């Protein structure tokens, strides 16, 4: 069986690392020079917009699935006419676009941030008549780790924000500011016939728009089961085949928004899980019975802009180290570290990394 | 950081999976339909006869290691002059010579079967007077997995193994047939300085030749330091570094063989082991600190000639699928199954994975 997966960046690269060992083939929609590369069978590069040449590549497949969901979704569409695509263009159409995303979680009495849709100045004052400051006006479009928005604090960034942001195609939302206590991630991967394999939550801490740590088994049992729940609603509604990850805010569990697809704060479950978010995407989308998720305690630490040397990481001897054989720049993701937190030696581990993570950061 | 691997077979496929997330490229000497192509930067088709071309590509790396202990001694010290290859070109002439494997062992006092080199007809039948039946007549470079030898349960059978193997080029061995108890090894790798991260010992179940079944730990503490103490004299007086594999009888410890590379009989540690014989060999090589080898109890199958379905693999969903995505023919190894053994659904899916093999093994 063959899987074609459009990009190849991180994601795709870890889903061939979890996916190879079944016997499957993996292909990529995207650069030679990206990450994925050396450990898929084929790359190509081909612009997305040249929709019947990217179908044409997509029938070379048995399935395809993709690791971004900012893709246009009629050329999901399009291939999925013809090709297996795993998931949804309905689970892409709505967790693409901010405003889709919210009214769909109002719309099942899913709690969320205040939101407007933002078409004019006068929209925007009223929004903040209406539901306060602080707030921020985003794009529904646009964005990756808190970039393309502007956090309006006062009622001189009204028309700041306005003016900054009013020219974003396909337009804008304000969101009241969530004054959260922590926030927590569900991930969960769903079979080819809906039976969902859950893990349990994570704590994920963000840093300047990034996660930088995430944190699991997070134990409530409440809350776990509300996230599930939740879940279980967008698997069904979506008709979600495929690893799903719901962002929350916990202070009640409060939707922030959802990835359709494997997602940061399950890269713990590399080292923490039987089986891994990747795993369980690619056999979800192959057809296949999903595998067990019992999972042990792990932190995910995220490398940004910088990773430590790997002759230092690899003195820290439980660590497990996933570099992405990326090129290291300001703000981007090139690594993350696993380690499971059993003993005191672990704890000791961890502070040691968490420095040479500290040196080694640019965000 | 390149490495390079002359090989580009099922070994070299694991070591570029358990290696690559820790940032490192791989690149193969070997052929575009080998089953490492897929996970790799590169594969290379050099014919190993053509020296100055191997050593030139060699070269293009930071570091060489090998999957077959049977190449060229001088190839490797070829090599070694211009670009480091680990292990050493010490340890692959005693190991890939089996006179050359059992005299090294006798001559630090390490117990072997009885053995004689054999020459002539009249050397086999004295070895056969001196140290009886049953015995095999084995070549010293030959062979794997039992073939290209001949066992003598008679004395007719003495000129029949003669007349069989006499002109085996680089000769002959006669191995008193050793009367097991049971079998085990010891999996170590030691890094650039000589410090050995070590495996617990694995009991190993042979078919017709063919290693079927490795379960780990095998717990016997006295064993076990005799097995550790024996793979510390290799170690040093090789001058070693990788993953080291040392099989035995057990009836006393009595070393069968040795191969200096990863082996089969620690296959269980991709999914047993906190770091798997692979990562090791990859941080051995690499220079790196090892990784931490504590280990849970976990049992590998072996998938010879034949694998079961995926589909049916992925319904047993605690059983790790490791395909080397080959092609089936008879007695070859195509893939392997780890499970982690704690409970009573454990031994169940066991029993249920078995069953499964038993109906797509051709040995
Ligand atoms: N209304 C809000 N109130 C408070 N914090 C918010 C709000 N919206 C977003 N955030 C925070 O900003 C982060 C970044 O959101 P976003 O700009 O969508 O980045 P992203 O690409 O989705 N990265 P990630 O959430 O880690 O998958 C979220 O994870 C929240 O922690
Ligand atoms: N003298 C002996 N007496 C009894 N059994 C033996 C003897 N020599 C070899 N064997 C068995 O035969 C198996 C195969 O040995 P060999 O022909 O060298 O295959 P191999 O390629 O080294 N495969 P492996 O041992 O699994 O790594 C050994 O693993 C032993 O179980
Ligand atoms: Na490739
Ligand atoms: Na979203
Ligand atoms: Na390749
Ligand atoms: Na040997």
């Amino acid at each position: 069986m063959k899987i074609g997966i459009i990009g190849a960046g991180q994601l795709a690269r870890m889903l061939s690392l979890a996916g190879t060992p079944l016997g499957l083939e993996f292909h990529c929609l995207g650069k030679n020079g990206d990450c994925a590369e050396e450990v898929v069978k084929t790359v190509t590069d081909i612009e997305l917009t040249k929709v019947n040449d990217v179908v044409a590549w997509a029938k070379q497949f048995d399935v395809i699935t993709f690791e971004n969901e900012n893709i246009s979704h009629e050329l999901i569409k399009a291939i999925n006419h013809e090709v297996s695509v795993y998931p949804s263009a309905k689970a892409i159409a709505i967790s693409q676009d901010r405003l889709l995303e919210k009214s769909f979680m109002q719309d099942h009495g899913i709690a969320t941030a205040k939101f407007v849709n933002i078409d004019s100045l006068a929209k925007l004052q009223s929004a903040v008549d209406d539901h306060g400051l602080p707030a921020i006006l985003k794009t529904r479009r646009f964005g990756y780790d808190g970039k393309g928005q502007f956090v309006i604090r006062s009622q001189e960034d009204i028309t700041k924000a306005w003016d900054v942001l009013k020219d974003a195609p396909d337009g804008l939302i304000y969101e009241a500011f969530v004054d959260f206590d922590y926030e927590v991630s569900q991930i969960c991967t769903a079979d080819l016939k809906g039976n969902i394999a859950f893990y349990p939550l994570a704590r994920n801490t963000h840093k300047q728009g990034i996660i930088v740590e995430s944190e699991a088994p997070f134990e409530n049992v409440v809350l776990a089961e509300k996230a599930q729940q939740i879940a279980k609603i967008l698997v069904k509604e979506f008709a979600y085949v495929g690893t799903l990850a719901i962002e929350f805010f916990v202070k009640e569990l409060i939707v922030n928004e959802i990835a359709p697809r494997v997602h940061n704060s399950g890269h713990w479950s590399i080292d923490g899980a039987v089986t891994s978010q990747f795993e369980n995407h690619v056999r979800a989308i192959a057809g296949l019975i999903l595998g067990d998720t019992t999972s042990r305690k792990t932190v995910m630490l995220n490398c940004i802009g910088g990773m430590p040397a790997t002759k230092d990481l690899a003195a820290l001897d439980r660590v497990k180290i996933h570099s992405y054989n990326k090129e290291p720049r300001k703000g981007r993701k090139v690594g993350h570290l696993n380690l499971n937190l059993n003993d005191e030696t672990d704890e000791y581990q961890l502070l040691q990394v968490k420095k040479l993570i500290a040196l080694s950061e640019e965000i």
